[PDB]
């Protein structure tokens, strides 16, 4: 999940 919306970095 912390990937997932990390993303946005
Ligand atoms: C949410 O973005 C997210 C993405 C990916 C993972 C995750 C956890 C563990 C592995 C892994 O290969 O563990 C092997 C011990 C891969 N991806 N968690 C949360
Ligand atoms: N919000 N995004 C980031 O912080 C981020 C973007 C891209 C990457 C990344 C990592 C590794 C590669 C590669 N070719 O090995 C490319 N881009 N990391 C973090
Ligand atoms: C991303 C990952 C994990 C949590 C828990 C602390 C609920 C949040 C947001
Ligand atoms: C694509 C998720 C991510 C973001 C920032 C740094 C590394 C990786
Ligand atoms: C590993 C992690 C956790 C939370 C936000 C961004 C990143 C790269």
């Amino acid at each position: 999940l912390a990937a997932a919306l990390a993303q946005a970095l």
